[PDB]
């Protein structure tokens, strides 16, 4: 009867989430900047396992090698004081005006080289802090108009960039993998590699595909009206779910980054059911923005809400799968048959099987109800805790 | 000053397009059925190069081997009489009630085996008629609720199915490739392999990836709010654009299948520019539905409109790229630099290049305007034929 | 601990809902036609209060005055046998090919006159069966292309039609009101009066506005990405919520008509909370389609699910509002202040109030957190039955 | 053969459009602030008729009565030097953190009173500068979660606010009307009065409805997937199109504010055709944002592009309507009949007209094609300048 998170739950937060000051396209900040050290302390008290960062969240852009050292030192001391881990790090290749046309796929060659150098420097830092995953979100890679970007040339530049980071990591002997985070649009009119599918496809064209996977975000796939759990299943099927960003989103519109559980509640249930049943072992990272209507107390309530909502859904999904009535319904809907090979007997035997065509009774097969509605209502009852 | 199509333009139409009777989810047919032989004659007169078909368009479901022979014979004679070709064929694995839960990924194993046998039979027919591409549109593969389909098991069944068709084609020595046509939703709540990206990713997991590519449709990618030309560029970059379905769609809503040129006009311009500049050599296939408000005369006007709109855009795109002012603008926006390697000098030289980081002037770089708006207005002027 | 519906709950269903045969734009029917008398019996056993119908659901198109009489007689006897009521009726001005360009706004004048006569005949029938509300869903009023419909002239024809039905009802002394059901698109490219707002605005231009209100549908407003509860609040505020259609919809895509509770679960919670708190006293009508994957047993399970889901949400919303912790949170977020007039003191006093401008401390006001996230998590806890 | 705008064309721009510095939710400004006086000079040279402003664009928030006077004086002198007019003004009730929960519908009563006082002060300024229209865009009126805002109470507060501004304007004897600008979402999760329809409906509940109309924006209606020209026709039909915001938007996603003509090109054509045929006489105001990739030269090219694109479409629409072949097609599609009353003979005569029902030949009527596709292709040919 308790939903208290503990570090063993592997809940993580970006510094930029609880640290979001509330500046939006139409308004000024509503909260003061949070010292990352304070963020780490508050999060550890809430039961979090660790934090993530962009280089620019930790070390202000333009810091001298000296101030940099100082900023890392204070951070490192907060991690030691709290026991918090840093499992993932990423680069800010979107805020500074130089990246207005992108980082790895900017038309200007000198900016692409700078983007790489900036990233490489942060990869060194990430390894030192113990991160296992390095995320790349190409927020500025894309266009508002068609002639501004030749997409085939942009994809060559993107592959070139990732191949170089792969050569770097391998030459240094680092134990770290990359994860590409898709987003369909915003802040560019259209962004390259807009969905999980596009990113997965792109990865197979890299020189060392085994080094790269995806970091899908609930809200981003939903901005394209796609089914998030289905996209995650395809990533898992491919062996490419290296990390995940959890949050909420209310349909096709701007990127909301609501707390996890908010937005599409049923999709959140099916997502938890899948992550737990597939045995996803990575961090449960929250990339959310406490709404700008909130003061600091609302910020911490929002973060606690993300973890609470995950734990409640995990309990409901587990009760759903453990329910014998549900196991019976799953067999009535033939989920058991879906998992059996269609033709382990082989092509030849299938061609010779008259029961597969010549003598197949299509009419009888057609008449068989799938019983999906009863199964779905059983799932609803479990979610709402209304199971008899 | 003429936009008359000729067979050399490679325009093709599905029998189900001009033959659509007008039955929609809320109303009865508004037109009588068209005899495929008549469809072939009318289309040849309009300047079309050929037609495509689903098995069930040509041979009514349940035909005896005898009537089948008769139907193919009459069709074949119309093709000989007109010189029309059949470059693509596909299977109907969606109309009959047996496929209500899918064909290759139905939960019922007996239906999956039947779907394969039905497909294999039509592949034999396709080769005989000279088709080079066999399209697969999994319209019924998917779900309306989360527990009805374990997506990892469904993907195993889908791969199993495609691998078997690949074994079949290779064992028979057929010269024919497969093309997967994505669609995000409708008629299922969510469809598997919902976008070009998801289909491309899936293909890399097949046993003989070289046999499969995609058959993207303008309207389907737009039902997910995605940029069609960008998706096509990624397919071309991957060497997987085996075929394409051209039509129009007005945003995120039901699958409209408006005539090509209708819907998002600018995207149609950028798509034509890309297909012609990349030297796409396959058919320009139209998968459209003449609206049910039309009589047969409106059906033929609609089909002629598809071809006319492609020819007009082709002329405008070619004039755009040939314009010296445009070539000058493209250099001002650094499209030339986008096409140059970021670091052909190699990783080591990039790491040692102080001009790439230590001494890079971010401020100067940032201040450089991209000149994208002038370029885009030049494109607009060309499209509207308002170029001085 | 029980969610059994009873006729006092005022749950109603259209004959076309449980009677949907499963024909969609890409497939044939998967279920046989249901005799309306059977539908009435099954629904009464489930705990329903009554049914609704389009003329064509009850009396097949083209029936002789004789067969018509017979069909009404059998229906009437089923209502007497079960105690079921008929609180609403409507016209089918969309299925028959004549209505391909609309009914009240068809370009052909002779069809508009026929649409009116067909409607008037059914209004007489509705009154006789005791219906209090007559719904109008202009599914075919609209266009796929811009020049096909002059919208100002179409609105004149629509107003003319409604004004005539108003004159008819008033001249006959009937006790019956009209309700306009909006839908943004499908089966037309764009439909006239696409949302609740457009319909409300249109009503104020009718000759006797007091005779007309709206019949909003959950899924239709969601097809435009709008907030359904907000739209319902505006209808209630205007005194125009005469009836309502409950169902589920998963975002911006084709009209799904999933069972109530499916789709956006949180919106369903907030909708129930609003209907119950505002004391909506009309029918709780379900306009849903049991998915075509189901057999008759799944049809009845789906219908029972609609009612169950409403009763569960009603219990959760009532517990939310009754919770003292929630009442405390509502005051912390100043919902109490929202309900107080901004300036009951009047314009002059506001202009002279220095505390309203000259001496207003914007900074202090700005710093006040709204506490919305804690309130929302309290709502989530109540919905999931996880309230301590 | 010329598309040069002149002040007689009535093209206007907001100071915040060409003055947009490029700050977005993910990045810093890419351009320096423009002095409003400079903006006025550059725009007059481009052929603009005038400018619009929010109070805070002209007078920086918190200015002393003294600096205010100075800022107005410099502005006024630029208008005199150039002959530029100021036909519309509006209030910034969204940037400052105090308005984080709204202005007129903030839960805090003290903020609602402040919002009114701030608005009233700017109305006085607007009249002095000669503005005929005062626009209200409630960007912060709304919510991210359901319990945060009781929408019926919010609508009472909104009506109360507008009624007070109406009392103020009437008591001062000012010649100025209000225009409500709808937007469905962003920066709030859902905004109140989300579409043209909702705003029109709301206006009929105000004390003096004749004082208020709408200021629809192309992109905002498109963020809800609605047909902009249709929404504008309904506004014109109601006599409520007081002003309009022109721009471009690519579908359902964040508010792009692309230059007019960009986005949905065909909708822009149909919009121009409607404004010119209905004789809309108000300003053609552009609310756009030159993309942040641009430098100042791209800013001015973008603004010139807005005007050019309107003039080109105006020429094409006029040629379309003047074409005798098009006038012939319009009669073939029965646009002439749409404009004729359905029953000027009256209810009684319609009831007695057997040709309207008893003897109506539905089959013959049904068989009549609408000829909409040929008409639409004629429109396309005209738009692309491909008319023989
Ligand atoms: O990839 C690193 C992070 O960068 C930015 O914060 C993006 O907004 C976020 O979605 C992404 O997760
Ligand atoms: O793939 C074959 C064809 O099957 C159906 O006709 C689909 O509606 C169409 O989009 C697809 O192209
Ligand atoms: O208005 C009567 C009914 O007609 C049709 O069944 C529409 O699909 C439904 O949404 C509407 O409620
Ligand atoms: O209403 C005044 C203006 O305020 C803001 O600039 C909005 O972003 C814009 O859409 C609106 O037109």
């Amino acid at each position: 009867m308790n939903y208290q998170p503990t570090p063993e739950d592997r809940f993580t937060f970006g510094l930029w989430t609880v640290g979001w000051q509330g500046r939006d396209p139409f308004g000024d900040a509503t909260r003061r900047a949070l010292d990352p050290v304070e963020s780490v302390r508050r999060l550890a008290e809430l039961g979090a396992h660790g934090v993530t960062f962009h280089d620019d969240d930790l070390i202000p852009f333009g810091s001298s090698d000296s101030e940099r050292e100082e900023h890392v030192k204070r951070f490192r001391q907060a991690l030691d004081d709290t026991g918090m881990k840093v499992p993932m790090a990423t680069t800010n290749l979107f805020t500074h005006p130089v990246f207005k046309d992108g980082g790895f796929t900017a038309n200007d060659r000198d900016v692409r080289r700078y983007a790489l150098r900036k990233t490489i420097r942060n990869i060194d830092l990430a390894v030192e802090l113990g991160a296992e995953t390095y995320v790349a979100w190409g927020g500025r890679e894309g266009a508002e108009s068609g002639g501004a970007k030749d997409v085939r040339d942009a994809l060559d530049r993107m592959k070139e960039a990732f191949d170089l980071l792969g050569e770097y990591v391998t030459s240094q002997g680092y134990d770290i993998r990359f994860a590409i985070e898709p987003k369909p649009n915003e802040p560019r009119g259209d962004i390259l590699l807009p969905t999980v599918g596009h990113a997965l496809a792109f990865i197979e064209r890299l020189e060392r595909p085994e080094l790269y996977g995806v970091n899908p975000e609930v809200g981003h796939e939903q901005m394209a009206g796609l089914n998030f759990p289905h996209g995650i299943a395809q990533a898992l099927w491919a062996g490419k779910l290296f990390h995940i960003d959890l949050n909420g989103q209310n349909g096709i519109k701007y990127d909301q980054d609501l707390r996890f559980g908010a937005g599409d509640l049923r999709a959140a249930f099916w997502l938890v059911d899948l992550l737990e049943s597939a045995g996803y072992s990575g961090p449960r990272h929250f990339d959310f923005k406490p709404p700008r209507t909130e003061d600091f107390d609302g910020v911490w309530a929002s973060a606690a809400g993300c973890m609470r909502n995950y734990l409640i859904l995990k309990e409901r999904a587990a009760a759903f799968r453990a329910d014998p009535e549900v196991q019976e319904a799953l067999r009535a809907s033939r989920l058991d048959e879906l998992a059996r090979p269609t033709a382990a007997d082989g092509l030849q035997a299938l061609l010779d099987d008259r029961s597969a065509f010549e003598e197949f009774d299509v009419d009888a097969a057609a008449a068989r109800g799938m019983a999906f509605e009863r199964l779905d209502q059983l799932a609803m009852d479990h979610l709402l805790g209304a199971r008899g």
